[PDB]
């Protein structure tokens, strides 16, 4: 664990994390997508032998000895509001269950939901508040990536608010 478990918030490319695995925004077929999926590709494309997983759950390979935790969040195009709650919150149980079963002191992650499976809405408090659910019994050092200089300031101001 870490001494004095944290949440964290960095604006940059999750590809270029300081932390002791990752969290892939996946697509259940395992292919390489687009955005934040995309670069986890380009980065780790060794990760993607095998890492379809269905909505709603998790799935680690290892790249080298490094861990990418590809999790599926529901894509809100295609799930009602009620199901793709159930599917989101249910993608981070995963990934904190994961995380502890590496035996990590650190994670990368990204909001789940957001962007191209967000269905056009803004879901980072939504998203953001299903990830708190999952990751506050873990002792890892969570650290957050986005993309988005508003989202950057409204991650740390909930973040904070907590402390
Ligand atoms: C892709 C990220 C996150 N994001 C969203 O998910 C979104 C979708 N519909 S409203 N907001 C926007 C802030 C753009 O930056
Ligand atoms: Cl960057």
């Amino acid at each position: 664990g870490a001494m004095a478990p944290s949440y964290r918030v960095k604006r940059m490319d999750i590809a270029k994390n300081d932390e002791e695995c990752v969290v892939n925004a996946a697509n259940p077929r395992g292919l390489p997508g687009d955005g934040v999926c995309k670069a986890v590709y380009k980065k780790w494309p060794e990760s993607f032998k095998n890492s379809a997983t269905p909505v709603g759950t998790a799935k680690t390979v290892m790249c080298g000895t490094y861990p990418v935790i590809h999790a599926v969040g529901p894509n809100f195009s295609n799930y009602t509001e009620s199901e793709g709650d159930r599917e989101l919150a249910a993608a981070y149980r995963e990934v904190a269950k994961e995380v502890t079963r590496l035996g990590v002191n650190s994670v990368a992650i990204p909001l789940l939901s957001t962007g191209v499976y967000s269905g056009g809405k803004d879901r980072l408090t939504q998203s953001l508040n299903h990830l708190f659910t999952a990751m506050d019994s873990t002792d890892a050092d969570v650290v957050i990536y986005c993309r988005d200089k508003e989202w950057e300031k409204k991650i740390s101001e909930a973040i904070q608010m907590r402390t």
